[PDB]
């Protein structure tokens, strides 16, 4: 079989290029209002294929600068404010977590909400087509409802641990004595919403003979029945760019790792594959503080350290052995360089992390944190 490298070549071998469009996709945009002038423009053309030509975007009147660079901070800035949850479009699948998903009452102050979810389709077919990548990510069932992939009990672990533990308790163990009935209960604003899974569903117990019903009533109305036209007005527009058959070559993980940019990063493969310069080594206290630094990071943030030693956001094929600098092949290295006051420096080309001595590890958390909310 093809592993994702040899996907992505196959991916974007099969998306031929159009002729019977304009070869430039002129877009001009006030950074003041950058989603609203995106909006009218984007959803304005005549076919979804103009905006596969190549992105001629200007910025505040700004003349004169790369037409490939600006279309990077375009996508970077339309990303940030479609996916703002004050936007009432997409929020926060928990409070504790950092993944979106789409807003079951995006419709309730956007009464035109399914429109801009075609539009942010067509933004993030955009990113796919023209290689670039959208900045935000997704719970999984998202990736997978792109995919027509079935959401599963295991999506349920990635986003809410202690209801995926309950489920799975049901689906192991007999849960009659329990008189678990076909409802679903929420807490909104200090209050309870009972909503009944099926019809009748308050009379119907929850026996070893209809429990996988059970399960699966549960998983379409935590991911899919409230969002259904958003998924669809989304996905339509997302397919006017990329076509639907092309994208189910990739799983969930590939496709979020082709859209975003984004992934696990596995530490321990970081760890092994690091080298040490001017007296630092593995076991170093200034080194452990700096892989438990990387660890408690959340998996944005280990990637925006990578992106900052590395200059790139992918992590190479086969683990942290193949890592590539500019002059060969150079796994990632720390070295002691500096005092205490200054923040680590990371040279591009070596992909090595210039790396203060610091006496504590809150210290080495702050000033290693401060170095990378730059990039
Ligand atoms: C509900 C408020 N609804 C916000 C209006 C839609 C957001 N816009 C937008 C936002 C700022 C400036 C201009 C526009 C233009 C319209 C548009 C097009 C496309 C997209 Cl993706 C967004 C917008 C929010 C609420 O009540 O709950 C907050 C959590």
């Amino acid at each position: 079989s093809r592993d994702y490298k040899r996907k992505y070549e196959f991916f974007r071998r099969k998306l031929k290029k159009q002729n019977d469009i304009p070869n430039k996709f002129e877009m001009k945009l006030r950074r003041a209002t950058v989603l609203e002038d995106s909006y009218r423009r984007i959803m304005g053309v005549k076919r979804a294929d103009f905006l596969k030509a190549r992105l001629w975007i200007e910025f505040d009147g700004e003349k004169g600068l790369d037409y490939g660079g600006v279309a990077r901070e375009w996508f970077f800035l339309i990303s940030k404010e479609m996916f703002n949850p004050y936007y009432g479009l997409f929020e926060y699948s928990a409070t504790d977590n950092y993944t979106l998903q789409i807003n079951p009452n995006s419709g309730l102050c956007n009464e035109d909400h399914l429109s801009y979810f075609k539009f942010i389709g067509r933004v993030a077919g955009m990113a796919v087509y023209h290689g670039k990548l959208l900045d935000g990510f997704f719970i999984r069932p998202f990736y997978k409802m792109m995919l027509h992939k079935p959401i599963t009990l295991h999506d349920m672990e990635s986003v809410d641990s202690e209801y995926y533990n309950s489920l799975r308790w049901i689906l192991e163990n007999d849960p009659t004595e329990l008189d678990l009935r076909f409802i679903i209960d929420e807490e909104l604003f200090g209050q309870t919403h009972q909503h009944e899974l099926k019809n009748g569903g308050s009379e119907i117990v929850v026996t070893n003979k209809n429990k996988k019903e059970y399960i699966y009533l549960v998983i379409q109305w935590r991911f899919v029945n409230r969002i259904q036209k958003q998924m669809a007005a989304f996905k339509e527009g997302f397919f006017e760019l990329i076509p639907q058959d092309l994208i189910k070559i990739f799983d969930e993980n590939e496709l979020e790792l082709l859209m975003c940019g984004l992934g696990d990063v596995d530490v321990n493969d970081w760890r092994e594959h690091t080298k040490y310069k001017n007296g630092y080594s593995a076991n170093h206290q200034v080194i452990q503080w700096f892989w438990k630094a990387v660890l408690m990071m959340d998996s944005e943030k280990r990637i925006r350290l990578l992106q900052f030693v590395t200059g790139t956001s992918r992590v190479p094929m086969n683990g942290f052995a193949e890592l590539y600098g500019s002059n060969g092949p150079q796994s990632f290295t720390v070295e002691q360089w500096g005092t205490p006051e200054k923040l680590p420096r990371a040279h591009t080309c070596f992909n090595r992390l210039d790396l203060p001595p610091y006496e504590s590890f809150e210290e080495l958390w702050d000033k290693l944190q401060m170095a990378i909310e730059n990039t």
